[PDB]
């Protein structure tokens, strides 16, 4: 259906709708403010997107030559583009960190949460357009709702623990009019399933999975290779951690080429690792398809998502784990995100404070308007939310 | 009897001579939490009184022969007073009190608690016994030979031994019989302790009593004039006839602005204290001849040391740069203790954190914590500060 490339809102531009979208996405001050979030290592969220997109559109193109059934409905390279640059719009400072601290402080005005954040900067906060965000094709918002319901659907009492106030996921109750228009097309009944629950969502479009796959792929093997160079992972813990297990995770490549795999990761020579790591990418990209989804959803941008082969899922299990083992859950990071929601409870507890005399005056402008509707605490949450780490540090200390 | 040079756990080469006090002084020597005195100095307050201590010890034994054999050797003496001081935490008293204050529900925290905690369990010498000294060192370590159930600035700490340490007390007192240990348990304060452990007080206190007078008069901390009206005035009647005789001529000596003028004064003085102390039997029935005989100084030469020390507090301490430093101080470890028992296991260092999943199965995960603090040295807590809140 067309109404797939239609927006809520030149003679010579005769650009794809997913082109336009993938080109407004680079352009935003949301996209460019994740290159912010004695080594010469400078791997952002920015990076990330790009390498996760890289391999969606290969891993499109493996779909396009195994599964030709498919090749009218697989995304355009700029559509898996489009989401893999966008898929880390939402997140706050502190990553983790800053997202316990938002929750918590929004905990009676509907909470907050990265991916809620990043379907409102796209369909409202970003000032590309005056009242559409970015004003992105229908497709294009659709393959960004990794949860598609409402954090309604989707309370903790009693210093702070992480594990209390996990956000859940979902989209936020303000953002409702524009989750109807992308999903105004459907029929009723693909409606009521897509807010399925397993609360947790369970399901999503084909452009998205094919997104979440280049993203846990992206996850899994970009970061392995500077955390081998840090020092943060010995030959040791590879081979104890990941190795083992991978030895016996059931994909036959993975079994033979294990080996071979840690004495090149371990090598010392840049051009001889990205061989290993261009492996392991290609091995976990040639092994997804496009089957069908488990409900019986009557549009095909929902009745099929892609999936990646159980045993090379055990593989890919294998590396994201390791990643969070020895680059994540370790002190050294949870401590800079425990301060980081510290710093953000702070900033929020003093800015609703008063609001209108320490907001920056186009900020204290929008909170003005809210209050006619009493939404003006997510104002002050979309503020923090859109702060980089060394912004919110230099609002802190105008503070404290 | 050799039950005192045991060690808690049992091996020595045989070209290895040495005392069993003479290990114990290398295993203090080789630690950790000794080398971390550096920071906290500590270190040199710990050599200045090792030195008057074995200064005592020759002193008594040619005045009192007929205890030559009962004695500490100098590398007992020098073990006890180099690691009296492990077990102080960041900060000193404001640390202290903070590490006790969030300790209130879960045994406390103190010093002289933590230093017999670190040489028996925490030290990682041996596996499963720390440091793994002698008994008899062991039991010169306690100043206060009771448990904090029984002796438990309104948070300064009451002064015994950890709970959790209970195994390892009772082995250091075992071949006590029933009445010495009856005795040694007598804000509740303890009254005994053993020989070793009277002389090393000693020599903390004459250390702690001169040779910070030393540098606050040079680091201008304490000019002429209060000295005379606070220190000079008390010790001219103070009624030792050594300081009302001497104080006039030390006070132009100390005040001299040359070095080695000065020395003469701060060693006069010191000799003066050390060549009045001398062992007398304790005011208890105690059978143990460690039990039995304390050192003393002599009481009039005790009022002019006191003299000393209440001037050293009240001019070097209870000022308030110090003390705000203190204040600061008890901040700063309240808030490193709130944020590691908020998520120990990831936010200690793994090491820790695993020692903290181990102790909860006893529910012991406070004192991990605990620990952990009153190991780290200033600017140790003063860098995990700032990257949990900066
Ligand atoms: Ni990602
Ligand atoms: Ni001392």
């Amino acid at each position: 259906n067309p109404e797939w490339l239609a927006r809520n809102n030149r003679r010579n531009d005769h650009r794809s709708p997913f082109q336009r979208d993938r080109a407004r996405i680079l352009h935003s001050a949301a996209f460019r403010r994740l290159q912010a979030k004695l080594n010469d290592f400078h791997r952002t969220r920015l990076t990330h997107s790009l390498e996760a997109a890289q391999i969606g559109t290969g891993i499109v193109a493996q779909i396009k030559l195994k599964q030709p059934e498919f090749r009218e409905l697989l995304p355009s390279d700029s559509l898996i583009d489009s989401l893999c640059l966008a898929h880390d719009i939402g997140h706050p400072p502190y990553g983790h960190g800053g997202e316990i601290a938002l929750n918590y402080m929004m905990r009676d005005h509907g909470g907050f949460e990265g991916n809620a954040q990043t379907f409102r900067i796209v369909t409202s906060l970003e000032p590309y357009t005056e009242h559409h965000g970015m004003n992105l094709s229908r497709r294009t918002l659709l393959g960004l709702l990794k949860y598609p319901a409402l954090l309604s659907a989707t309370p903790p009492p009693a210093q702070l623990k992480a594990k209390d106030w996990s956000p859940a996921k979902g989209i936020y109750d303000c953002d409702l009019a524009s989750l109807d228009w992308v999903l105004e097309p459907l029929c009723e009944s693909d409606r009521e399933l897509l807010g399925q629950m397993r609360r947790k969502t369970r399901f999503k479009s084909l452009d998205c999975s094919i997104m979440e796959l280049a993203d846990d792929i992206a996850y899994g093997v970009h970061d392995l290779e500077d955390a081998i160079v840090l020092g943060m992972v010995t030959r040791a813990q590879w081979q104890e951690a990941a190795a083992a297990q991978l030895a016996e995770c059931g994909d036959p490549w993975f079994e033979e080429h294990i080996a071979e795999l840690s004495e090149m990761l371990f090598s010392g020579k840049h051009y001889v690792r990205k061989d290993a790591i261009g492996g392991i990418v290609n091995a976990l990209l040639t092994s997804i398809s496009v089957k069908p989804v488990e409900a019986p959803f009557h549009n095909e941008l929902l009745a099929f998502n892609a999936y990646i082969e159980p045993h090379m899922g055990n593989a890919l299990e294998v590396l994201k784990h390791f990643v969070s083992q020895y680059v994540i859950q370790i002190p050294q990071v949870q401590r800079f995100e425990y301060k980081g929601q510290q710093l953000i409870m702070d900033l929020f507890e003093a800015l609703s404070a008063d609001p209108e005399r320490l907001l920056p005056q186009a900020t204290g402008e929008k909170w003005r308007k809210a209050q006619e509707q009493d939404e003006g605490m997510r104002v002050i949450c979309d503020y923090i939310a859109a702060m980089t780490d060394a912004y919110a540090q230099r609002l802190h200390q105008q503070l404290f």
